[PDB]
């Protein structure tokens, strides 16, 4: 079952099938640790495309049972197969390009893992179709984006030396953060005619603490060791994304409970959301405020470090769920700083760049799109 | 005052400038935090260089007095200008490659910095000369190693799926560690023909504890307080460099010896060299010993952390001083696989390769004397 505006746009697209220049179109999806989204885009679409279907889905059988549906009612739309696919997954991908592994599914390996050739060949042609990790998609989005000067139309300066400037990527190297479901990053290079991407796995290395006479030393600690129990017995130090994270706000959120003996279940039971939301208002959720301060401040830790290591000319934070936690960051922009700015090194990030996502655009998708184009 | 073998060999060299093909020969040079090298090489000598001088030097002052002196040195012995020069610098490099930062020198920003227009024309030509970072030149004489089939020649497997074979780099991407007077981390690029360097930082991000179960954990916490006391009181995260370093070896040696009510004053003067030596006994020096070890561990933490972000599929310990170290790793091999392993995402790591340099050879002056002839 498709939607009117889908239905209604694919029987505009097949007229040109039988057009001198046929229709050629391309498949894009974005699969998140949550979510999977599908977009088709025609060869002459080059900065826009049809969303025709979400799902959520948490393991890779789900996957193929929504691929082989919407694939067959795209087909019975279209009649003509995709040009080129490529799926822009939440986790890693092995050398030969055939099988994704993605990280934050559940169940064993055949439910984390799908393989090319499960893929039904109408959207997927099987020599035509790439896997790439999804924030690998975002920076070739946002590089497409910048290259036809379109970065100011979903991006913000929060803070640097090109904050009075429209934004527009110098030829450097910028770090990609997203924050969602995992935590997810990337590098836009600038060696040596163009930008390289390079995908990465940060997301999952072990944390770093703040110096011993801060004054947040003590219930650092204190919130590691809790979430070091509760995923891993103490036996190993938690990741990054243990804590930036939908599900580490959740985890952080319940820490700040316990510390404050809140038993009342109502406030206990909310989602990653909910939290983000209440924590705009500082007074009236003070247990949002702290856990999404917390969340928010190791952000800005795994992002200080991977500037001083990575070298990078600024960063740009991704992603549709950042839009809407953007008014939080604002509200508590010192408290930020004085994470991301506490370092030996300080002199080195000053003059950093930061960018914030500000309108609502899978960038994920523009890239897994720009991909299948070949 | 250059040497017997250094003036016969300039004296063969020269006879080819009233030659068709003139006497073309480039500069390399190896700026560490505390020393410095100069180096030799003709056009054709593709695999090897004269070493001409090397100093001990820990300002940029006194490193233009050595390049002064030993310029004209050779040019008295030459005649001809050098057609190209590359420093490879312990340091940042500016965005126009003009200017040299060395990190781990002492003084003022003057005593720190080192421009292209400082050094002498003879063997820096003005529009011929380039500044990369020392570890870029060990990554550019790694990838000139390997594409000559001889890495073999200096470096052995430690561990991984290969270690059964001769050393050879496949087309993925590795990571470069060298331990001496600073940290030293780049790496080397399969994106997209050849291998990329990418210079990186990641000596100075802060550090990662243990898991809060792991039996050094509450010690960590007191070595960590010690040096973050010492160097910052406090006030911030130590660096993976305040102990994967020369000088972390010695103040890591200073706290084992505080914790122990070690007064005695000589054992307590040495330098790295003899503390890393003296471990290499476990029973007769069990100090050193203890040092050396988390010295080593830190080091292992900081390479496991990275392989996981850049999704490497190996990394090579570099720099003469890993070589006199390989023995003290062997001794000690569990307590580092047991450090490299102790990851939630152990798993993916399993498979990742380790090499270690087992021959003093300078990588770096290989490194830059390739980036010389342009
Ligand atoms: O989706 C965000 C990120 O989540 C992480 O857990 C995965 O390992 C990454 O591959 C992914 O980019
Ligand atoms: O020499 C090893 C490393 O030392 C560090 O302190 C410097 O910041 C690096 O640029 C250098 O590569
Ligand atoms: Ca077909
Ligand atoms: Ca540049
Ligand atoms: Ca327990
Ligand atoms: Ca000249
Ligand atoms: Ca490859
Ligand atoms: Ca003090």
């Amino acid at each position: 079952e498709l939607s009117q505006e889908v239905t209604q746009t694919l029987k505009q697209w097949r007229v040109a099938a039988v057009s001198s220049a046929g229709l050629k179109y391309y498949v894009g999806v974005d699969i998140g640790g949550t979510n999977t989204r599908l977009a088709l885009a025609r060869a002459e679409d080059h900065d826009t495309f049809l969303q025709v279907l979400k799902v959520k889905a948490d393991d890779t059988r789900k996957l193929i049972a929504f691929f082989d549906s919407v694939s067959d009612s795209i087909r019975d739309l279209l009649g003509v197969e995709a040009s080129g696919a490529c799926l822009a997954g939440a986790g890693r991908i092995s050398p030969d390009g055939e099988v994704l592994d993605v990280t934050n599914f559940h169940g064993d390996a055949t439910h984390r893992r799908l393989k090319r050739s499960e893929l039904p060949s109408f959207l997927f042609p099987p020599t035509k179709t790439h896997f790439i990790n999804d924030l690998e998609g975002t920076c070739y989005g946002v590089s497409s984006m910048n290259a036809s000067d379109a970065l100011d139309q979903c991006f913000k300066p929060l803070w640097g030396p090109a904050s009075s400037d429209k934004v527009t990527l110098q030829p450097d190297h910028y770090l990609v953060l997203a924050v969602g479901t995992g935590l997810g990053i990337a590098t836009l290079l600038s060696l040596r005619g163009g930008f390289q991407v390079m995908p990465m796995e940060f997301g999952h290395v072990a944390i770093s603490p703040v110096g011993p006479a801060n004054a947040a030393y003590a219930e650092e600690t204190r919130l590691l060791e809790y979430i070091s129990e509760k995923l891993y017995n103490k036996e190993h130090a938690i990741e990054y994304e243990d804590i930036v994270s939908g599900r580490g706000l959740v985890i952080t959120y319940k820490w700040v409970l316990d510390e404050a003996n809140v038993q009342d279940e109502s406030l206990r039971s909310l989602d990653a959301g909910k939290i983000a939301k209440n924590a705009t208002n500082s007074e009236a959720c003070p247990y949002a405020h702290k856990a999404m301060m917390l969340h928010f401040k190791f952000l800005m830790r795994i992002a200080k470090n991977l500037c001083i290591g990575l070298q990078v000319r600024g960063m740009l934070l991704a992603g549709d769920n950042q839009v809407n936690n953007n008014l939080f960051l604002e509200q508590n922009l010192e408290s930020l700083r004085a994470e991301f700015f506490d370092h030996p090194k300080k002199a080195w990030i000053e003059d950093i760049d930061l960018f914030t996502q500000t309108k609502p655009v899978n960038l994920n998708l523009h890239g897994a799109l720009y991909v299948a184009r070949g």
